[PDB]
């Protein structure tokens, strides 16, 4: 049936200081709001398309399908990964895999950091299951739909388009991709793990 | 362990006169060969780096990442898609996902070459399951990596990479990507159906 | 010699109440001033490349050069654009122009409009000049160095950054598109104009 | 008025051996024939939006246009950069513009060949002019439109699509990056250099 926009687990202000309340807001309701439309949009066109067998415009709605479930996707998963009672570091098995997979959890959140914040433009950070090669792994998003293999499974996300930092942070996103940790949801990032090895 | 590059189910030759065995060897031992290795060495800087705790590359270091594996996770699929005793149409489970998720199956083939034919550049053509929307859809693959949301399972892939006809067909793709479904392998494709809806 | 950071022909809050004195002083002296360093830097990384006969990160340096010297260059034509005592329409030769390019200055309004706002993600909306075909057009740039050709010549341009309106407009960047055309600065498109037809 | 497709200065054949005269004809008749109709086809799409105030479609309008446009901009001058009595290297002004650009001819040379031999997917080499910071530059052209700063002065080009040399070199570029320089028409180059820096 149709792409729905998703409730919060939290009241919009959950999250200060670490994110403004005001953001929240703007972000899910105004932002997400969309993606779910154009999702829904493009869906319909080729619906249309192929209904009336011209697909004259298939570049076009191929792109706008591809650009906004997918904005879609990853702002329902950043609601998720977020939570008030989130934080510190991730335990037992997650954990474990995260040395193991980038030597420290230290380690982890630097390469993390950096992947986040040198984006060039809009973008997001990606820490993905690789069903290939049963790696964890980091990967860099580019706007919302590029920049990583088919078959990944998302673990926890980072939004670094400038809507999702610059009311509060203004252009300092360094402080805002810091700020994130403490809100992780760790207890749905170790789910989600969890659920992807097997 | 590493990433490897993957035997044929068959020879090379397997497939004339649809594909030349010219090209599936190039393609193979070459091309393939190749994203293998990229893979494989992006993985190990990330690592390096991370060792030296030196992320001035980043961008550098996931852009490779993601391109070769990428193209690694497409050449690996785009092989078991194909096969000599390919053809015709799908049956059951598929048959029946298809048309209702595309009217028909000429209405999918329709908007498959449609998606594949306009790239504008590199890029693939492909149908995979929506894990969100439980829809099966069609994507065009700008690249590699490129053009598509998180999470998707594909299901038939395409390459519409110059490297993929043109000893062929030249600069037609167009007959290229018509002889495509000759020797598609519904069998595989059936298989990855189902499992990607359990 | 060196990119450096121009100097703004007004006073930042100049443009209220169209555009937040707040926003002209972030841009101007945070977002301009980055892209004129990452320009100089990418330079002095390939002058070292070559002193050290190592393109091994080639890929990475065209891109930062690419990237920085592009936001540099469309953010120093967007402060020369922009007018306090600027608005209402081209007049003469500039103004001719346009209606024979797009019909009337409302038509060209129009599309300029619809191509700022659709961006998808990062993005500019550009007038240049083609030299190729003497022709006057309408280019929707992504991020700041992608979706034009080579050899294209400047006229107006007008950020579609998120951090160029979210402060003042938040998620309504319309709002923003449409304040623009009160505070452009003709006169400075009038001779950039004269200029590229000579 | 149209764009067209232009003449060449020689032979298909003039080329051989460092180009199949094969790839001259279907380059210059099949692939640049169409960018030049793309080209038109755009443009006249634009025509029509305006003309019913409906730009529900500009996001690909501004594509289409943007890609054809560039691959015609950048195929004509390929051609006349290319030149059976061509090679060697450059002399006077532009060699020493050269050398003080990139330290020597070979530097230069080196880091472009990098340059072209890298690119992930389609894409070209490019030595442009800054009119910005008056410098000479090597940018890294992805597809036909992206990757480098809006008003740069191409120089010298140098085509890096798959349909650029796989009959020939197949899967080997580097080989016909190499074979690049014999036939390249410093002449034309000197000369797009002159008016530059004029
Ligand atoms: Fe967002
Ligand atoms: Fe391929
Ligand atoms: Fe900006
Ligand atoms: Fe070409």
């Amino acid at each position: 049936a149709e792409y729905t926009l998703p409730d919060l687990d939290w009241d919009y202000g959950a999250l200060e200081p670490h994110i403004s309340g005001q953001i929240n807001e703007l972000h899910h309701s105004k932002h997400h709001a969309t993606y779910v439309k154009g999702a829904n949009d493009a869906v319909a066109k080729l619906e249309e398309a192929r209904a009336k067998e011209d697909h004259s415009a298939i570049l076009l709605n191929e792109k706008n399908l591809a650009f906004n479930l997918a904005g879609h996707v990853n702002h329902t998963i950043w609601w998720k990964n977020l939570s008030p009672n989130g934080g510190d570091k991730p335990t037992g098995e997650l954990a474990a895999a995260i040395a193991d997979a980038f030597g420290s959890f230290d380690k982890f959140r630097a390469q993390f950091h950096a992947a986040a914040t040198t984006v060039q433009g809009s973008g997001w950070a990606a820490l993905g299951w690789d069903t290939l090669g049963n790696k964890l792994l980091i990967f860099q998003v580019y706007d919302q739909q590029t920049n990583f293999p088919l078959g990944i499974v998302p673990l926890l996300l980072l939004d670094m388009w400038e809507h999702a930092f610059y009311l509060q942070y203004k252009n300092v996103k360094v402080d805002f991709a810091k700020a994130f940790w403490n809100v992780v949801n760790w207890a749905d990032v170790q789910s989600r793990y969890a659920a992807a090895t097997s």
